[PDB]
DNA sequence: CCACATGGCTGAA
DNA sequence: GTTCAGCGCATGTG
């Protein structure tokens, strides 16, 4: 009676999609399987392998000769020299393992109907808002190409049963809304019916304000077969959680010297964020706030002001640590310790990958609504 | 027009 | 090439 769920994670990062599925699998009587992934960012791949692998033992290895399109910064491709630098290191073994055991295809432009797995149960993806226009472009154009290709070569039953997009709130702005709607029409042409959700992490057992757009799609014949109905997730409001609830005790944190800066009382906004400004601190508004641990915090970003989240504690004002950032995205302590134990990812890079991820319990809630046939 | 609220990019080293 | 401290406005609601 156990149902094997084959998942394919495009732009997988550290695998918040896979983590969410593993977290609910037992309660669904599911067995989650890596059908494939696409991730080219070296530090995300290393971290993905650290978190999700079972019995992987790193060692010095030659990099597989076809692992050629990867990135050290996540934005730009690594040079022929940078590839040489990874070759014959422990780090290479992580990339080789992702290829061999998780079927990482690395670069979306290299994905086609010849290597895209058949009978995928859940296909997850994303794209930047610029991709909506020149007709699509960039990563979304590649997703569209792949869907076109598999549509023509696969039977309908071999095409992914469910698609899930995550994106930022700007996807529904005045400038992007219409073009996003045209993408949904295209998914329709491909045989998928979809539902757009705007969800805030704070409503899914988290102490973080984080509004994300999700487009859950179901293949239209599978909809008929299962009798699946979309759930109204935008009305869900679980009990609030405070920053206080995830903080880790330590006698050796670094506290910021803010003695030079004038401040005010804390004020709570409608979003349950409780903050106070620092005057003459910077000219960058988002950098100038200290947050109260009895409320929720701001959206964790990969870089910049919202990756340096100042909280007021009894011991002083400090940044949320990398561990606390993992917990803030609803990964567990053990996930963080596995990444830390690689000794390959710096503290700022760990925050960077956390800031790019998705709060895990939002995904648990979405995935809890899926229906599969026996 | 106003007040209020909220979330990456890049050049110097 | 890497790294991150320094830096502001885009996109809203009311
Ligand atoms: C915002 S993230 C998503 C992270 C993911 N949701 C998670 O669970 O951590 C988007 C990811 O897509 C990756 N990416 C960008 N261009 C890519 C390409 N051509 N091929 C593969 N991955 C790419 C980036 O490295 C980045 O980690």
């Amino acid at each position: 009676k156990i149902k094997v769920i084959k998942v394919f994670e495009a732009f997988a990062g550290i695998g918040s999609q896979f983590k969410a599925l593993k977290n609910i699998a037992r309660s669904k009587n599911w067995e989650i399987q890596h059908s494939g992934m696409v991730e080219w960012f070296v530090d995300a791949i290393v971290s993905y392998v650290a978190i999700h692998s079972k019995n992987f033992n790193p060692k010095i290895e030659r990099l597989d000769r076809d692992i050629l399109s990867i990135s050290n910064d996540s934005k730009m491709p690594i040079s022929e020299y940078g590839i040489k630098k990874i070759n014959n290191t422990i780090k290479a073994s992580y990339l080789n393992y992702a290829k061999k055991h998780f079927n990482n295809l690395f670069d979306i432009k290299k994905v086609n109907k010849d290597n895209f797995p058949k009978n995928i149960d859940i296909f997850t993806y994303s794209f930047p808002c610029q991709d909506l226009s020149v007709t699509r472009s960039g990563l979304l154009w590649e997703i569209e190409r792949i869907l076109e290709e598999i549509k023509n070569s696969f039977s309908k039953e071999e095409m992914p049963k469910y698609l899930l997009m995550e994106n930022v709130k700007n996807l529904l702005s005045h400038k992007n809304k219409k073009n996003y709607n045209t993408w949904l029409k295209q998914l329709e042409k491909f045989g998928y019916k979809s539902k757009t959700y705007l969800l805030n992490s704070k409503n899914f057992d988290n102490c973080q304000n984080r509004e994300r757009v999700f487009c859950l799609s179901i293949r239209d014949d599978y909809l008929e077969k299962t009798g699946f109905k979309f759930k109204e997730l935008e009305k869900v409001k679980n009990p609030p959680k405070k920053i206080k609830d995830i903080l880790v005790d330590s006698s050796n944190y670094k506290y910021l010297n803010l003695n030079k800066y004038e401040t005010t009382t804390f004020r709570e906004t409608k979003s349950n964020i409780i903050s106070r400004p620092l005057k003459n601190y910077t000219t960058f508004n988002s950098e100038n706030y200290v947050y109260n641990i009895n409320g929720i915090g701001p959206t964790l970003t990969a870089s910049g002001a919202n990756s340096r989240i100042k909280i007021e504690t009894q011991q002083g004002v400090r940044y949320l640590t990398p561990l606390e950032c993992f917990k803030y995205m609803q990964f567990d302590v053990n996930d963080f310790k596995k990444v830390q134990s690689t000794n390959l990812i710096s503290e700022n890079k760990m925050i960077y990958i956390a800031g790019n991820s998705i709060p895990v319990k939002i995904l648990e809630a979405i995935f809890n609504t899926l229906e599969f046939v026996n």
